[PDB]
């Protein structure tokens, strides 16, 4: 599950920059 | 401007996951 929420986070970034 | 944006864009991940 942890690692699962940590992979998705690292990603957010891409959509916050819309 | 855009060179400094996106070198500071690349360390978003750090923060999301931490």
């Amino acid at each position: 599950a942890g690692a699962l929420a940590q992979a998705a986070a690292a990603a957010a970034p891409l959509a916050a920059q819309x």
